[PDB]
């Protein structure tokens, strides 16, 4: 039940660390899935993967370590696992939430609010918020664009439990 954490880097250059506590105690199956693709215990994970969708005054969306692209990764249980509950509201920035393709649809893909999104309640699985390092997902919010793509690669280049 340890807090998570994601070193990132621009184009190589260290942009700093993003630390995430995890709400074990309401979505402990989406927690475990997200802090195991932290630590890379399974043979796979977050570790080198980067931000391929970056919308400012949105959100930032990661996650793809198969594809890249928004097409690909996967949980640790199997391809996708169902949505565990929508308990917890994006009612504030820095909200760790899935990424889906429609319900019961998820997979390792997340993303971070940068703004409330309570359009998503219901639809996305709130499961973390960031405890340190907002800074740095400002700076990240910063490379995106209209469309999503990114300006730079972002890339979670160490991750883990902290
Ligand atoms: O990528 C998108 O735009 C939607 C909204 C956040 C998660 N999926």
């Amino acid at each position: 039940m340890s807090n998570v954490f994601f070193d990132i880097t621009k184009n190589g250059a260290p942009l700093g660390t993003i630390k995430f506590k995890l709400f074990d105690d309401v979505v402990p199956k989406t927690a475990a899935n997200f802090r195991a693709l932290c630590t890379g215990e399974k043979g796979f994970g977050y570790a080198g993967s980067h931000f391929h969708r970056v919308i400012p005054d949105f959100m930032l969306q990661g996650g793809d370590f198969t594809a890249g692209n928004g097409t690909g990764g996967k949980s640790i249980y199997g391809a996708k696992f169902a949505d565990e509950n929508f308990q917890l509201k994006h009612n504030k920035p820095g909200l760790l939430s899935m990424a889906n393709a429609g319900p019961n649809t998820n997979g390792s893909q997340f993303f971070i609010t940068t703004v409330v999104t309570s359009w998503l309640d219901g639809k996305h699985v709130v499961f973390g918020e960031v405890i340190d390092g907002m800074n740095v997902v400002k700076a990240i919010e910063a490379e995106g664009s209209g469309s999503g793509k990114p300006r730079s690669r972002i890339e979670i280049a160490k991750c883990g439990v902290c």
